[PDB]
Formats: C-alpha cells, structure tokens, sequence
C-alpha cells in the first residue's frame, strides 16, 4: 500500500476527515492516503449487506433476487423501508429489518463459520444475533474490504458462483459506456465514532479499480461526500473521466 | 398490444421512420407506435449478440466472461475491432468476428436445434453459419423480441441459469439511481432495407419495462436516434425521468 498524500486536498476541501483506498488489480498495487487509517478497523455497519447476502442466498433464506420480504408494518424513520422489498431493492434502500430478519434465520454458527471462511475482518461475531455488525464486536478495516471484495469479485468466496453473481448484481450502482461501479454504502452511528464508508470496485474495460473508504460523519448531512470524495480521487487518478 | 401514435412526432422531428414497443411487465400490457411495423420481421443483425452468447456460454464455447478473445489481427473498420476482449467488451463494441468464431464452433446443427428451443423470430438459420444473422434467413420482429427478452429475463429459456446471468450482466447498457437498462444494439446493412435496433428493458424499482425498435437508418449518421428517440417515449412515458 503505497501512500499518496496529495488526496487529503479533496477531504480538506470539504472540512472532512478520512481515508480512500485503492487498488489496481492488473498492478497489484495499492494506494491511500492514510496507511494508518487505511488498517484502522471500524464496525462495518450497512456495508455488512454484502456478506450477508451472500450468506442467506447460498444457505437458501434468499431464494433469488425477485424474492419478496414483506413490510413487518413497523413504520422506521427511513421511508423506502416501509414497504416490501426484495434482495435488490433491500441493498438500494439499505433496508436494515430486512437483513436482520435473514441473520437470524442464518443463525449464530453458520454466521461464525461464514466469517471465518470469508476471512471477513477480525471474525467476531459478538453481541445479537442481528445487529452485530451495527453494535456488536465485528471490525473491518478499510484494506480488508479491498481484500474481501477481490475475492468476491474472483468468485473465490466459499459459496456458490451463483450467490456470488447475484450479489453482485444486487451490488450494481452505476453503469455508463465508461465504468461500472458496484458497491455498498454504510453509516456507523450506535458506536463511536460515527464514520461513513463506501466500498466496492469500478470495473474499466480492461482493468478493475478496488475502493474502500470511510470517513468521519457527525451528522447525515455530509453523506454525498462518501461518493463525491471518492469519485474527487478515482478523477484524480484518470480512473474515471 | 395498444397503438400510441403520438410517438410518432419523436420519429417524424428527427427525420426518421421506426417502431417502439414497450411492455409493461406488472400490467401484462403492450404498447407501440406502429402495430405493423411492430410485427414486422427483419434480419436482427447484432442483436444476435444476445442468443448467440447464450449459447456460446451454454456449450462451453465461451467459458466464462473473463475469456480473452485475441485479436486475430486483421484490421477492421470500426477501430475498437482491432485488439483483444471478453465477452462484456464484445458485447460492448458489438465485435463480430469474435461472435463469427463463436458461431462456427457452435456449428449449424446446435445453432438451429437453439433457435428452435428459443422460439427465435423464425428459427431459420438458411445461409453461411458465420452470417446468418447479417444476411441469411433468419428474420424476428420487435414483438418477437420483447417475447425472447421476456424469457431470458425470468431465466426460462433452455440453457443454464448461470449463462442467462451472465448475458444479462453483459447487456448491461446503463445503470443509476431511476433505472437500469440492460440492452444490445444493431444495424442490419447487408440486405435491404437497411434497420438499426434497440432491444432490452428497463427495471425500475418496482417494476420492468421490455422494449425493441427498430428504424431505417440509411446510414450510420443516424445510428444515436436508436437509443434517442426511445428515450423521448421512455420520458413520455413516465418510465425514466
Ligand atoms: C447502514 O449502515 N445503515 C442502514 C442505512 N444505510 O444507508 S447507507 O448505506 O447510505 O449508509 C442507514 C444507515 C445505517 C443505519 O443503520 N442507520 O440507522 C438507522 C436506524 C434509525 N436511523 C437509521
Ligand atoms: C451489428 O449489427 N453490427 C456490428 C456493429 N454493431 O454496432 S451497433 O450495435 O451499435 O449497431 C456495427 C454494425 C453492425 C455491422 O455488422 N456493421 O457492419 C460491419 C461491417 C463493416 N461495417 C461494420
Ligand atoms: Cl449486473
Ligand atoms: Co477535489
Ligand atoms: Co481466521
Ligand atoms: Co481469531
Ligand atoms: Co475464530
Ligand atoms: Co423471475
């Protein structure tokens, strides 16, 4: 990971603290701007959508992406949550009932050993069943995404291509004839401290890009700047145009 | 299938003469332009791109989306020809030697038995196995379309889950926050009356929108109208913002 300073600029610019990871997959090369903060470990909050998808869609709790989870009737602060969903629409809206309600189907021990198989962070899933990865002991770091998402992106996670190639079609944000951008995005907020991510990958003809980010979020006012600030430094790069 | 002619000003304020129809998905319901046109059947030209993957992937031929097809190193007139791709680029650039090599390890007697299972236009692969689709006998209409992306979208057609899942992962155009759009254009030119295509649909939240037109396009100064002039019936519509 080699580390590149001149990317502060962009969180300056923005009264903002935080850390964008990259890494080229044709190099096998990596980039930050913060190797410190880049190892720093943090609760992955909604970005946690991604192994759990994975998991309830290779166990069977999902069983495709047209599946509907229907509205509990509790109505959340978050309006898209009041209403039925299915796994993409879940992953869109970030519909949180809706992913506790497959991690307790998925069960404390098949979640562990999932974990464990997906080298996924430090692998502790202590605290509820279903809000672990919200307020309980798991942590992952910002380079250990990257890590996990290259081997989603390989199909090298230890569960079925087809698990995989459906959350990854769940992962899909945004497409042109320039890049494709599959990704997550999270807010860790019952914990301090209150820190946004994003991670995912922007797929170019002939290469793929590797992001992972997170930064430091007060208040929900500032959370375009997860992807305005990573797209600031994927510009930067001539990643993207 | 419903008559909209007032699509026709999008067609007429840019010169041009074609078909758009749409079905909507949740409705069961049609809608064209032109229900002649809308049935009328002509060479699908790139389109082809489309069943003709499936079935590469189906067979093995193509092994997975990664399989890099070298440039055979003949130089051709559309520049993105002339150097390597996997099937997502070749799909991009709508790179037909690479599907020309696809056809003909296929071979004639697979390809036909194919198009029969996939209710393909008139199922008639008659003329060279490395061009059929460009100036042999094979003809569908944009309603034959809709059905045959219809099938693929649900999975239903007679090949594996797993290449429906990457064909559709290689349509796909365009991708936000409104829409997804998951399509393959053409222009048929070999044999009169020259007709550019867009075939795919739309998924919305809730929803998806199957669409195929077609024009005739003289030549290929008008080959942006295609996706332009579907749009203005999209917006029209309300189907995109
Ligand atoms: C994920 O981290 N979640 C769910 C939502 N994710 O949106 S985001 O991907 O854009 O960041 C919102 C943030 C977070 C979450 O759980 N927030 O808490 C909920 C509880 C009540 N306030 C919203
Ligand atoms: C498909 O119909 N093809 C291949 C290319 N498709 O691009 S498009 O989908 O945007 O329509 C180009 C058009 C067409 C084709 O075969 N054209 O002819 C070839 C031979 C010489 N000119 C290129
Ligand atoms: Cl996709
Ligand atoms: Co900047
Ligand atoms: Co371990
Ligand atoms: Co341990
Ligand atoms: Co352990
Ligand atoms: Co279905």
């Amino acid at each position: 990971w080699q580390e590149n300073k001149s990317w502060n600029a962009h969180f300056t610019e923005h009264k903002s603290q935080g850390v964008v990871v990259l890494w080229n997959e044709n190099k096998q090369q990596g980039f930050t701007n913060n190797l410190k903060r880049a190892n720093q470990a943090f609760l992955p909050a909604s970005t946690f959508k991604i192994p759990n998808s994975l998991i309830a869609l290779d166990l069977g709790v999902v069983k495709d992406e047209h599946q509907v989870f229907k509205w509990d009737g509790q109505t959340r602060d978050i309006a898209t949550w009041n209403r039925d969903h299915n796994l993409i629409t879940a992953m869109k809206y970030s519909v949180v009932p809706v992913y506790q309600e497959f991690a307790r189907q998925i069960g404390e021990a098949r979640m562990s050993k999932m974990l464990h198989a997906f080298d996924y962070g430090n692998e502790d899933i202590s605290g509820n069943v279903d809000s672990f990865w919200l307020d309980g002991g798991i942590r992952i770091s910002a380079t250990e995404q990257i890590s996990f998402l290259r081997k989603l992106y390989h199909n090298k996670l230890h569960v079925s291509e087809r698990s995989q190639r459906i959350v990854k079609q769940a992962m899909l944000t945004e497409a042109n004839g320039d890049y494709i951008i599959r990704a997550k995005t999270g807010y860790s907020t019952r914990i301090e401290p209150k820190i946004g991510w994003w991670v995912g990958w922007v797929e170019l003809d002939d290469n793929v890009w590797f992001f992972a980010m997170n930064m430091d979020m007060p208040t929900s006012d500032g959370l375009g700047l997860r992807q305005a600030i990573t797209k600031e430094v994927l510009k930067q790069e001539k990643i993207i145009p």
